[PDB]
C-alpha cells in the first residue's frame, strides 16, 4: 500500500521554463531531492543515477526523465543548478523556484542533508510506483526500474 506521494507542484527548470506535475505525463520520471551545497551524499547519488540512465538506455532501450529538485531555493537559482549539474549526466534537469513553490514540492513528496537518500519513480500517469533507496546498487536498481517500465499498462486496460 504505497503512500500518496507526489501531487501538483509549480517550479521552473535550470533554464527558466515552466515545469509542473503535468510535465511528468507520458513518460517514466525519476526524481531526486538535494542541493548544490550538499556534502558527499548527493554527489554520490547523482553519479549513481548516471550509471542507471546509461545502462537503461543502452541495455534496455529505456529512456527516463531525470529531475533534480533543489531544497535550498535560497542559493540554488537556475544558473547555479546548471553549473552544479555540469559534472553529472547531461540528461538530468534541475528544477527550482521560490521558497513557497519549492516548499510545496518537498512536502508533496514527504521530504519534510540526510533525507536525499531516495529516487522517486513516477509512471506516465504521474503516479508514484517505487522509491529506490541506498540499498540498490548500480545493478539492482536497473533491474527494479526495468520491471516497472515493462509491466506498466495505461491503467485504461484497452
Ligand atoms: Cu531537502
Ligand atoms: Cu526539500
Ligand atoms: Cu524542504
Amino acid at each position: 500500500g504505497k503512500p500518496s506521494l507526489g501531487g501538483p507542484f509549480h517550479l521552473e527548470d535550470m533554464y527558466g521554463n515552466e515545469f509542473t506535475e503535468k510535465n511528468l505525463l507520458g513518460k517514466f520520471s525519476i526524481i531526486y531531492f538535494g542541493f548544490s551545497n550538499c556534502p558527499d551524499i548527493c554527489p554520490d547519488e547523482l553519479d549513481k543515477l548516471g550509471l542507471w540512465l546509461n545502462t537503461l538506455s543502452s541495455k534496455y532501450g529505456i529512456t527516463l526523465q531525470p529531475l533534480f529538485i533543489t531544497c535550498d531555493p535560497a542559493r540554488d537559482s537556475p544558473a547555479v543548478l546548471k553549473e552544479y549539474l555540469s559534472d553529472f549526466h547531461p540528461s538530468i534537469l534541475g528544477l527550482t523556484g521560490t521558497f513557497d513553490e519549492v516548499k510545496n514540492a518537498c512536502k508533496k513528496y514527504r521530504v519534510y542533508v540526510d533525507h536525499s537518500i531516495f529516487f522517486y519513480l513516477m509512471d506516465p500517469e504521474g503516479q508514484f510506483v517505487d522509491a529506490l533507496g541506498r540499498n540498490y546498487d548500480e545493478k539492482t536498481g536497473v533491474d527494479k526500474i526495468v520491471e516497472h517500465v515493462k509491466s506498466y499498462v495505461p491503467a485504461e486496460q484497452r
